Formats: structure tokens, sequence, C-alpha cells
């Protein structure tokens, strides 16, 4: 019924766009050698440092597949000798992984020891290449609040919280974001680097997964992934139309409230994350004790009344219901409603 | 209008038709892949490509987003353990050689680079080395190979320009792919068709995002997939089995290049630049004659102002390049011979 849900602007444009995206052809049979498409490409650049504010000296990058390339990308661009991660969830640690692979990574910090149910203390090393976070742990419902402020260059993975909120940019060496959850369709996934944190690294790098290579071709070095790029164009006109990345905030802040509120007041359910680490994207939720057995009789329950996609990861069970910017308050009160007369028949 | 890049109609319909409201009023757009009604449309597209395509037994389908470049690597990754060997016949073919050659030796058996790809070359495949890697249509040049390759060690090709143009023995190769912006889908989308027994025999380590294992293991959503483009390759299959499959789009595109070669050796403006037996049936390449060589411009004006859009060649050849894919019609076909055909600029009457 609601769930998983894009914004209907950003629909509607994207099946008028394959009807007719310019002069009679489909927005899936144009070259994307063409001016039109060239234009497509620079437009969505100026919005999105429009929208974000992005400084100078911050290339923009649109790649095919997900943010599992910008893991491997990111270490083989900027780990020279050693660099530093910190182990908040699945997504961070697959990141790291997968930079172990390719060179020495000192994990500073990690909450792995309580189900990354916290965002753990660390201190930085001033002698390490960089330091990388994921700010929203989208499995296990965390996001990190203090305003970091490294000594390194920071790089961190997005791709649960972009564009749900203003950020401060030059903070960070190098940003991503797998789109299909705020931001964008399947298919695409963007990055937003400093430039001058390229060239510094002594391994020889593999042409396609060089930032240098895809920088100086405008991401087109290769064939782009066309709609999904074009379905992040619209999604940045209509958060622009509705006022900016201040606002979609509030309405975010605003549907994480009342929802930790229904979780807190009712009895049958828990939150599992600590409350100063809460995130306002992924919201987790399990049966408390007493009610444990009744874990799938409530996903049963809320299926019938039209709540759909909300189950959790496997590694946690219980519940996660995912607030990305297009889901709305009323999707959001039917679901408490839900929750709220499981209680009662209880 | 005649249109060089179309699209089947029926395919950008069902897209259009998914993206307003693709399963109990959600949009393709916005469902999740993993929910059954994306996995099943996985699995259909694969069992429709193995039915299209009769793909045997032991091969596994996936789907990658990004382009061919990105298999470049990742076929080197995978299979080069020692050294591999390449055929260089144009920019793709020698794009995918210094990709593998950044990951270790490669001995490129034979080259047309000598006469700017316009044929072929004869190669003997060695039997040591651990793949043998073609291009099997070179976009840029128009050459196309032949000869029914039967390799001793495992065959590796790119498909990316002639994926779905006719039927293919797939057992004869160990790995296909092919970035899916030409016949075959819409971009953001490569398919790889892979004999999964040629997997495990590399020392060198891979990346897990880089490892065709982990992503047979998952059923290529070890991570977010690309979900409208493998959609758009889903439709493109279902009209290719609607239209009787690929033994009929082959007849359809071999007399659409007939066509268009007749007239470009008929007329006198034009030559083609490739050998005759080595002639692509999917990208055709064809120059003015010297003598009207300062004609060249004239007529690419003179093409747009007609309606031909799309026909200006790569820059390393100039001159033009009419790409038949699958869903140019042989209307449009014929209003660019008619478009070359008037040439008076001679007065042949
Ligand atoms: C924070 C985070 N990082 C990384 C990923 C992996 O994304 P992809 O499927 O684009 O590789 C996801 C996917 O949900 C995510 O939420
Ligand atoms: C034969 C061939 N190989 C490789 C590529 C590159 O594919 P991608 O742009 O999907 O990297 C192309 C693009 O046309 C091509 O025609
Ligand atoms: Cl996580
Ligand atoms: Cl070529």
């Amino acid at each position: 019924h609601n769930f998983g849900a894009m914004a209907k602007e950003v629909i509607e444009a994207t099946a008028k766009a394959v009807n007719n995206f310019w002069e009679g052809l489909s927005i899936l049979e144009i070259s994307h050698r063409s001016k039109e498409w060239i234009n497509v490409m620079n437009e969505t650049k100026a919005l999105m440092k429009e929208v974000m504010d992005i400084p100078e000296g911050y290339e923009i990058l649109f790649f095919g597949g997900g943010a599992s390339l910008q893991f491997l990308m990111v270490a083989m661009n900027l780990l020279n000798k050693k660099a530093c991660y910190l182990d908040t969830g699945v997504w961070a640690s697959k990141a790291i992984k997968e930079a172990e692979n390719i060179g020495e990574v000192k994990i500073i910090g990690t909450s792995k020891d309580k189900n990354y149910t916290y965002i753990p203390e660390y201190q930085i090393p001033s002698d390490y290449d960089y330091f990388h976070i994921t700010t929203n742990n989208t499995i296990y419902g965390t996001e990190i609040r203090k305003d970091i402020e490294s000594p390194i260059p920071l790089v961190a993975d997005m791709s649960s919280d972009i564009l749900s909120k203003p950020i401060d940019i030059s903070k960070y060496s190098l940003i991503y974001a797998g789109a299909q959850k705020n931001c964008g369709a399947a298919g695409v996934t963007i990055v937003i680097i400093k430039k001058e944190i390229l060239g510094k690294v002594q391994r020889k790098i593999p042409i396609i997964l060089d930032y240098q290579v895809h920088i100086l071709n405008n991401s087109m070095y290769n064939t782009p992934p066309v709609i999904s790029i074009f379905t992040v164009n619209q999604t940045l006109k209509y958060i622009k139309k509705i006022g900016g990345l201040k606002k979609i905030q509030e309405l975010n802040e605003e549907k994480a409230r009342l929802l930790y509120a229904e979780i807190d007041r009712n009895k049958i359910f828990r939150g599992t994350v600590r409350k100063k680490d809460r995130s306002i994207m992924n919201v987790c939720f399990v049966m408390e004790e007493q009610y444990k057995q009744l874990e799938n009789e409530f996903s049963e329950y809320a299926l019938q009344k039209g709540i759909i996609g909300i189950k959790g990861h496997r590694s946690v069970g219980g519940f996660r219901a995912s607030i990305y910017n297009a889901v709305t308050i009323e999707s959001v009160q039917a679901l408490i409603k839900c929750m709220h007369d499981f209680e009662q028949l209880h």
C-alpha cells in the first residue's frame, strides 16, 4: 500500500520522460553522447550544488552500481599506507572488509559488542590516509550526531541519509550514496568529492576505478545510468520546490518523533537503539520480552492493514520502519494506529 | 521521422506503464528489490533469456550495474591467473586489452590496427593461455566476426553491440557480456552469461564486489541491482519472442544491412570503409569518396534537414555510421538510402 514511496511528481515526470523526453524520442533511446543528455547531466550537477550547498573544489560524479562499488573505489583511490574506519553496522562492516582486501585498516571504534545498538567513542589518529564513517546505519537504526571535524580526510557513506537534511559539505573530503533510498531510483550512486585528495596513492588503479578518469570525463567516461540519473534530477527539483533540505528535515524529524513516542508509549513494543543515537530514517523496534511470541502475529496483522516492508533485516529481527523523505505523515500515522490497536487487543 | 536509435514501442509503453503502476498501485521505482514481486521478475528475465537465447545448463545469468567497461576489469580479475590472449579488432577491443594488461600478462594474438581496423585479422589461439577474449562486433569500425569460433581455451566475448541480433551457439563460449544500450535494453545495465565451472582458478585476491561468485551466490542481488533497466531487458525479451525469436530478428537485420550496403556500393558519393567479407550487419560504416571529400559536412546537414539523426561517425574514422539496431525499421533505412540517392551533386539520371 505505502512504505517505500517515492514522491508522485518524480514518478509522473519519469514516466513522461519515458514516453517523450525530447522531440518524440524516449529517454530510453536518446544517446548519452547527445547534447540533450549532457545538459541534463550538467543541470543535475548544478542542482545538487545548489540544493546541498556544495562549495568550490568538489566534483560531482554518477556511477552505475551501488555503494558497494564505492567501498572498493574509495580504498583504491585513497588508501596508500593505511586508513581508519568506524564500525557501526552491516554497511560499515562491509566497507571495512572491502578496504581490508586492499590494504591496512584500523578499526578505531565498534558497537558490534551490543548488536550495534549505539555509536561508539573514538579518537581519530592523525597519521592515517583517511577516516571512513557510515552516517546512518540502515539495518540497526543508529545515526551519528556529533559534528565531526576530522584532522584527516573524512569519507562518508550516506546511502541511507543523503538529502534528508542539510549538511556541512566542507567537513567531508568524499561523500557517496547508493541512491535507491531517498535521492533516486536503483541503478545510480552519487559521489561528491574534494578533488585535491586524489593522486596520492602509489598503487596502480584500474582505469574504470580511477576517480580522476571519471572527473575528467564528467561521469561519461563510459555509458552512465541515464534513467536513474534522471530520477535524481527530478528528486532534486521536488526538494527545491517544496522549500529545500531545511523543510525536508522538519517533516522527517516530526515523522520520527511521533513514531518513537508511539514505540515508547506502547507496552507491546520497545526501540532497540539507545535514545541518543536514534536514527531519523530507520526506526528499529522489537516486541517487549513479555510479548515476544506475538512477533509473527503482528507482521501478519500489519500486512492485513496494508502496511508493507517493515520487517527487520534478519540479524535484528523485529521491525524497522524506513521513513524516507517520500513516506508520508499519513503512512506513519496508520502504522502508529496499527500498533496502537494491536496493543489495545492484547 | 526516421530513427537510428529507436527502441521497440511495445517496450517503451510497457516500461512507462510499469513506472505508473507496477503492482498494487506501487511504481516500479518504489518497490523493494528484496520483495517477491521483484525476485519473480529477476527470475522470469533469467528464464526468458535462457529460452530466447537457448542457454544450456551450467551457465549463470547476472545483471550488473555500470557498463561493459566494468566487465573489462571483472573478466581479467576473475580469469587471468598467469596470462590471457586477446584479439585487437577496434576501440572496444583495445580498451578491454588495456584494462586486462593492468591486471596481468596479455598476448595480443592478432590486430587489424595496420589498416584502421577495416578487417578482422587471422590468429592462432595458443592452448596454454587462461582465456581468449574477442569483441564480436566492433562498433566504431563496422567489422564483425563470421568464422564459427571453436576455442581450445575458455572463450570470452564482448557482445555489447550485437547481443540479441541473431542466434548464437552459447556452448562455444565460457563468458559473454553486453552493456545493454544497443538492442537488448536501456542504459544502466550489463548482462553477463557465464559458464560457472571456469571460476575459482585464479591465485589473486578479488575484491568482493568484483567477484563473479559472490554475485552468482546472490542471484545478482548481492547488492541493489538496476531495477528499471532490468525491467526493460525483460520486455525486450518478451517482444523478441512475440515476433518469433532470434531467427526472425536476424533475417530482418540482414536485409536492412544488405540494402544499405548495396546503396553504399552503387552510389559514387560514398564508399564502405570495411572489407566486404567482414562487414558488420549492425554498424554500417561508409565515407565520402576522395573525389567528394569536401562534401562531408554538406551531407550531414542534408541528412539532418531530411530528418536523419545520429549517423555521424566516431572521430577516428570520420565519415558516417548507420547503427542498424533491431528496433531500427526498414523504413528508416530506406529514407537513408533515398537521402543518399539524392546525390544530385553529380547529375545522374
Ligand atoms: C548505508 C548503506 N550503505 C551501503 C548500502 C549498499 O548499497 P548498494 O546496494 O547500493 O551496494 C546500503 C543499501 O541499502 C545502505 O543502506
Ligand atoms: C563493443 C562495445 N564494448 C564496450 C562498450 C562500452 O560499454 P559501456 O559504455 O556500457 O561501458 C561499448 C559502448 O558502445 C561497445 O559498443
Ligand atoms: Cl547497518
Ligand atoms: Cl570498435
